[PDB]
């Protein structure tokens, strides 16, 4: 396997306005295959990428900043991922881009049907713009752009067409947080790379029924070797001083559950929402496919040391402690470019809590599935597909509170549109009994979340046999949006649905 930390980490260049005024800022981003070398070994790998990088481009913005994107599709005619006919003439590649977390109006919100094809030649049903546009009108927090289109999203994200999107809020730099070049965002993507360099990707599960098309998606995809900002087990060189990261986890399936191997201590001041109310010590945290963890990480105390930031999650078995048990690797042995003026406070925000809002509705929904007529497992929410007429229909300005069932073997990443929530708990309950009669008996108190979800969350894990409730405000715009697994192998066949947000 590929020697680890021989490549320095790539920290994408911030993307630069095509214009730029105090009313406007506008940018374009291309969307090209290109090709790149992924580690020192390695020959040149054939990716689809934002401005023909991968990772893309970082976009930063102010709160409140007008922005506009024109994503545009200069992609080949045909993809080199295997597709899969059976699960949804069209054009064979289609592309939309979607601002995860970003609170957006709905014709810019990347809807799943609103994709295009090379130059906008052909578009989906749901399309009515091609520059899209983000007001921003919300909490500073690490956001980040990928593909969204409907059926191909595992295939468009794997391809590469992932990046950065960060919201500074002027409100914040009073707390001295770790900045500029000390502030560094962490895209960690699993990949499996044949020995020409080539992406691979399963055509099939492994022993395949003869009953299987051919390409067949599968459930779930684990990948041999880690990759951060687009290189191989890389390494950074940092200075003895407070970093900050914006650890996103970009993968299609993995969930990571990471540590440093000197036993040292990350600062957690952020979740998916923007920042905790209060910074949290930890040892160890799991993150599952988009979430995104905001951290300072402190290597004052370790001038010399080299530093592995370690994942003990396994992905469809144990890790290998020669492999995906490693993500990257620090070594501190860079000069000082000035004093550390950086702090790491611990009053950080106000409390969600604080709020008071009205409870409009309660909703339960089950996360669920059945077999389709090859014998593959689809795996639904509400036993509804995606085609299904609309059922989630919050009402505009509202409060509600979500209750999702898992009676499923394994944790599902949940994701909503638009908003952040809060977590209101978790409590076990007895999976067989509500399998046989869809009645729901505890079997253990509720537990409240801890402190790393007492903030803002949009992607939260659904552990099995778990009742999991979340409470969230519908706003502030209207209009049709999604919620779904963000496993893209779930996503895409067929967990995920229409959520009309209604005036
Ligand atoms: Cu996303
Ligand atoms: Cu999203
Ligand atoms: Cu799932
Ligand atoms: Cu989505």
């Amino acid at each position: 396997t590929l020697e680890k930390f021989v490549d320095a980490l790539p920290i994408p260049d911030t993307l630069k306005p095509v214009q730029q005024s105090k009313e406007k800022t506008y940018y374009e981003v291309t969307m090209e295959e290109c090709t790149h070398q992924l580690h020192r070994d390695l020959p040149p790998t054939r990716l689809w990428g934002y401005n023909g990088l991968f990772p893309g481009p970082t976009i930063e913005v102010k709160r409140n900043e007008n922005v506009y994107v024109k994503w545009m599709n200069n992609l080949p005619s045909t993809h080199f991922l295997p597709i899969d006919h059976t699960i949804h003439e069209e054009p064979e590649v289609k592309t939309v881009v979607h601002l995860h977390g970003g609170v957006t109006p709905d014709d810019s919100d990347g809807y799943p049907e609103a994709w295009f094809s090379k130059d906008f030649e052909q578009t989906g049903p749901y399309f009515k713009r091609e520059v899209y546009h983000y007001p921003n009108q919300q909490r500073g927090a690490i956001l980040w752009y990928h593909d969204h289109a409907m059926a191909l999203t595992r295939l468009n994200v794997y391809a590469g067409l992932v990046g950065a999107y960060i919201i500074h809020d002027p409100k914040e730099k009073r707390l001295k947080l770790p900045s500029d070049e000390y502030d560094v965002p962490l895209l960690i993507t699993d990949r499996t790379i044949n020995e020409d360099g080539s992406l691979f990707y399963p055509s099939a599960p492994e022993n395949p029924s003869p009953s299987l098309p051919n390409p067949s998606i599968v459930p779930a995809f684990c990948g041999e070797t880690i990759l951060v900002n687009g290189k191989v087990w890389p390494y950074l060189e940092v200075e003895p001083r407070k970093y900050r990261f914006r650890v996103i986890n970009a993968s299609n399936t993995r969930t990571y559950n990471l540590s440093l191997d000197n036993g040292g201590d990350f600062i957690q001041i952020g979740s998916d929402g923007g920042l905790l109310p209060r910074s949290v010590k930890l040892n160890s945290f799991s993150l599952a496919p988009a979430e995104r963890y905001d951290i300072i990480i402190d290597f004052t105390a370790y001038e010399g040391e080299s530093i592995i930031l370690a994942n003990s999650a396994g992905c469809g078995g144990d890790v290998n402690p020669e492999t995906d048990a490693n993500i990257m690797q620090f070594r501190v042995t860079k000069p000082l470019a000035q004093k550390d003026e950086s702090r790491k406070p611990k009053y950080l925000a106000s409390y969600p809590s604080v709020q008071h809002e009205r409870i409009q509705n309660i909703r339960t929904l089950k996360l669920a599935g059945t077999q389709d007529e090859y014998g593959r497992p689809v795996l639904l929410l509400n036993n509804k597909r995606w085609h299904d007429p609309v059922t989630e229909t919050p009402k505009v300005g509202t409060t509600e509170i979500w209750s999702i069932i898992n009676p499923t073997r394994g944790t599902h990443p949940i994701h909503l549109h638009l908003v952040s929530f809060r977590v209101l708990d978790r409590r076990p309950f007895d999976i067989a009994r509500y399998q046989e009669s869809g009645e729901l008996s505890y079997t253990g108190p509720a537990v409240p979340p801890p402190p790393s979800e007492k903030g803002w969350k949009d992607t939260i894990q659904a552990h099995a046999g778990e009742v999991l409730r979340i409470a969230a405000t519908f706003g502030p715009y209207s209009g049709r949006y999604v919620w779904h697994c963000h496993i893209l192998e779930h996503e895409d066949y067929d967990m995920m649905r229409p959520m009309d947000i209604t005036d």
